[PDB]
């Protein structure tokens, strides 16, 4: 039997944060399931590319607005209560209005290695600056 909870996995190394999303992972290889289980945040404003070659992944998206552009396909608008599944490794486009909360599913389970690699990701345009430096720290 598996217990956790997402307050706990926030702000810890199974949060896994970058320029595009904040990956919040649930269920991971080692927990053995046959997939992983993720919650993750794309945040507002940007945009990022994926192309998954070696997996499946289904997406539930039960928060925000944006949209998903298939490269070679169609654009489906992003809201809550929509989901898509890449069965066919489809190359897309990833792109977030306000924060979006996606529920996803992995087959097979990504790796730590794949997620902190960005293994199928590559994000294109970050959010707008909160006025920030890296050598200022006032
Ligand atoms: C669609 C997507 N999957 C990744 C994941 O759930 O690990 C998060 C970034 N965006
Ligand atoms: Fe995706």
């Amino acid at each position: 039997m598996i217990v956790k909870h997402l307050e706990e996995i926030v702000d810890t190394k199974d949060d896994i944060d970058t320029t595009t999303w904040n990956s919040r992972r649930l269920l991971l290889t080692k927990d053995g399931m046959g997939f992983s289980l993720n919650d993750t945040l794309i945040k507002a404003g940007t945009e990022t590319l994926i192309w998954y070659k070696n997996h499946v992944e289904a997406v539930y998206c039960i928060e925000g607005e944006g949209e998903i552009e298939v490269v070679g396909g169609e654009t489906y608008p992003i809201t809550p209560g929509m989901m898509y599944a890449l069965d066919g490794h489809e190359k897309h486009y990833l792109r977030a209005r306000s924060q979006m909360r996606m529920v996803c599913v992995f087959n097979p389970p990504l790796t730590g290695a794949e997620v902190h690699d960005e293994e199928g990701t590559y994000p294109l345009l970050a959010p707008i600056t909160d006025n920030w430096s890296h050598p200022q720290f006032e």
